[PDB]
């Protein structure tokens, strides 16, 4: 069956057919939707189809389907789980199937870039230290002085659930929170209780606003240890304003690298359960979400403060105002600083460019429009008027829960 | 089936039981999500009669009683001799107040049971669907001070004999298409504007000509009709910063009325029930002003700032954007029109989830429309979680009706 999507401000009319190859389920029914819902041990049995269905994929994608090659290898796969109960991805699987579950990312909006994707295979590492000397590696080559380069490190695969690889921190590179005894938050009030873990596993805090965290690592199921990346590794841009001078005196800055290190990879039924991946901004992540949350750097009331808005009345739209300085703001420094960082504007329209081609090439192209669209500036982006289909194609990046809810603690 | 929702800002947690008794299918499969498509018989009759019936009589604290159960015989006596059946004006009162509470599109419900039903059901005729208009535009403008109301035609009977008003809402601007190539007013009407000259009318060729109705009555070809300039309350545009502001020439209308959709109640079908209440700020500034597609004003307010349009990532789009919206409210403000900002009605409206949720056990939402469309993520809505589900009685998108008209 065909499934059509329609863009409302230009009235190209698209046709699904990639849905038609979609295993896992939404959370929606036919009585209930859940898209905005942000949340809506494998047997012998039910892995072989899975191996089967992806060596299928990655043989189609490189024109070998049916060949030889092929067969011999849905053989070997067969075998090597009968006997061990899993099996190996080769060099060139692991490649493709890393790259495809960013293709199949719904919810990210920098889709275009998908096929340009450094991997790094680090299935041969055995401890938490070489989990650290591994990311190192992973950001400095990311970072390359500015110039961001996407990459994606991949750790051992889940045996029996006992003996996961676990990168604790949510990403690579994030600031401390620090709860203070008024209620009060130093620093990102998102990490506070990652940073209480952190200090509690022995990390000496200094207890400012832009602390980098170190990184709590878990390898072969062991407890995790704790890493400084070294600060020279650790690209950050100084925030400044094009125009208003006493912008640089409010003492922000951020960390150039986006590097999500929480999410599970699942390939041909394997569960990479450490995979910290990276690309770079988009300048709103910054200037609106960590910003300007209530629940993050929340620096709306400062910010307008000093622009001297009327802030005694939301229909000023004040806080409008000041959002817009800020996210100003942030583009300026990053550039100015020859780091990589890409607007709201050119970051949508790109994408709708990747989605039309996605189209065209593949017969869909799944997309959440909840996440899709920026969270300032909704319509005045070409993804507001575009209809999408969101639908999970594997291979797939998964949500995990956070590891310290399931550890058992070996002490 | 106990479904959870989570404010990520706040942790605050809320359940589901409402969704249990939703009738109506979204569009959605356990396979794909449809949640961003903006379109995803006697023995039919009665059972959406009796459950519509059954909660009117829970709702007023007589559920299974006398009243109740006298009522439901009635009403399946009424539905198997003539076919289908009547509304009392209480359940028709009950029935609109609660299609309103029911429109998970809508972000303004907080106000849901403060609506004036205006019963036109003894309307028979064009002329009569336009005298019931214009004292329904007069009542809910009431000199700025805004009123929400609903005027309910005859329902279908055999679908040949619809009531329908074919503008999309009774006040909008003409549309027309320039030999230049260009569009002149708003292009969401050129089709509209048409027809409307097909018909007759006598365009003035301008910017913000309020376009002419278009009433059908019992099926009959439908007749234009002028409302009365003296009724349509319009509020020119100025900033309080930019003295400049006012002289692009522009203009909007104090009175938002939707006036294409179809009223389904105790499985009755109202297809003719205008309805108003008053604006959020955003509606204007940000859709009918900015959309690429409308007067799409942008490209020359950013001009008159003198902002760098050189590049994107200057942010001169949204600099303007915010500008534009902060004049569509100062001037409603400062003529005394009702209008409501986009940080007032996202609050309103977690403050009625929350009442919903504890009063009713639910709210559905569908949280692509209720959150604006500019600053999303600075309002609460954006972080609300929201359950999207279909409600009976309901207000429900029907197709332009020349379409589907036999001439
Ligand atoms: C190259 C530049 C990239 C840009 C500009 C970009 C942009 C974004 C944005 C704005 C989001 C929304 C989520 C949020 O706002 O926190 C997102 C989500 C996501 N991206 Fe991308 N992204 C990029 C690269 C990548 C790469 C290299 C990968 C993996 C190889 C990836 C995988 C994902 C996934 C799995 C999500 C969902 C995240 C979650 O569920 O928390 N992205 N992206
Ligand atoms: C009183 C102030 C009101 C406010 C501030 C308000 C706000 C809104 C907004 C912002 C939307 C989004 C649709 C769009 O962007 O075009 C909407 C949709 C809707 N509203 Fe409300 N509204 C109000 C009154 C009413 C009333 C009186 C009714 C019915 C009696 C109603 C029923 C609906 C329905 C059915 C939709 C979906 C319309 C569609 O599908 O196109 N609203 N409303
Ligand atoms: C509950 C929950 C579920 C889920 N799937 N995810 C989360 C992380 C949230 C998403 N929103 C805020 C926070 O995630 C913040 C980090 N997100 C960065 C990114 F994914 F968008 C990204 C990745 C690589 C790039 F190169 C650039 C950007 C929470
Ligand atoms: C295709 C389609 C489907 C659908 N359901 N709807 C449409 C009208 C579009 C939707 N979105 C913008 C435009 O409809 C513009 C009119 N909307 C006004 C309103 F509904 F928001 C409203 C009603 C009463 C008030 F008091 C205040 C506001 C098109
Ligand atoms: C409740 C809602 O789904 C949630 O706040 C979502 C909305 N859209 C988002 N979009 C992005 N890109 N990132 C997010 O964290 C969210 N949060
Ligand atoms: C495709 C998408 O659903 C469409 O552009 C929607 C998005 N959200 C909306 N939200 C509101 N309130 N009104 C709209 O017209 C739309 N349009
Ligand atoms: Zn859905």
């Amino acid at each position: 069956r065909f499934l059509k999507v329609k863009n409302w401000e230009t009235d190209v009319v698209l046709t699904d057919t990639l849905h038609l190859k979609s295993t896992l389920e939404t959370g929606c029914t036919e009585h209930i939707c859940m898209g905005s819902i942000m949340l809506p041990v494998r047997t012998k049995d039910q892995l072989f189809p899975l191996a089967k269905e992806f060596l299928d994929q990655y043989y189609s994608s490189i024109k070998r389907f049916g060949s030889k090659a092929h067969m011999d290898r849905l053989e070997e796969v067969n075998k090597e789980i009968e006997s061990t109960s899993t099996y190996q991805l080769k060099d060139t699987e692991l490649i493709y199937g890393a790259k495809h579950a960013w293709r199949n990312a719904s919810r990210c909006v920098g889709r275009i870039q998908w096929s340009k994707l450094q991997v790094f295979d680090a299935r041969d590492c055995t401890t938490a230290h070489g989990m650290f000397n591994y990311i190192c590696n992973h950001v400095k080559y990311a970072t390359n002085k500015g110039n961001l380069r996407s990459a994606i490190t991949i750790f051992p695969q889940r045996t029996d659930g006992k003996h996961d690889f676990r990168v604790w921190n949510s990403q690579l590179i994030r600031y401390a929170g620090y709860k203070q005894p008024d209620g009060s938050t130093l620093g990102d009030p998102a990490n506070v209780q990652f940073t209480e873990i952190c200090i509690q596993q022995g990390w000496k805090a200094p207890r400012g606003r832009f602390d980098v965290l170190p990184l709590l690592l878990q390898a072969n199921g062991n407890d995790p240890e704790l890493f400084q990346i070294p600060p020279e590794l650790v690209l950050e841009v100084p925030i400044r304003h094009p125009k208003f001078d006493w912008f640089k005196d409010l003492g922000l800055k951020w960390y150039g690298l986006p590097a999500v290190s929480n999410m599970l990879l699942e390939i041909g039924g394997l569960e990479f359960s450490a995979c910290p991946f990276s690309g770079w901004y988009m300048g709103t992540e910054i200037g609106v979400r960590d910003y300007c949350d209530n629940s993050r750097y929340n620096i709306l009331e400062e910010v307008a403060k000093k622009m001297d808005l009327d802030m005694r009345k939301t229909s000023s739209l004040w806080k409008d105002q000041a959002l817009v300085e800020i996210n100003i703001a942030v583009l300026y420094s990053f550039q100015s600083d020859k780091v990589t960082i890409v607007d709201h504007h050119s970051a949508t329209e790109s994408f709708i460019k990747h989605m039309e081609n996605e189209y065209r090439c593949r017969g869909g192209c799944p997309a959440d429009w909840v996440w899709i669209v920026p969270p300032m500036s909704g319509s005045i982006t070409p993804v507001f008027h575009q209809e999408m289909l969101n639908y999970r194609l594997t291979p797939s990046f998964e949500y995990q829960p956070d590891p310290w809810n399931t550890h058992v603690w070996k002490g």
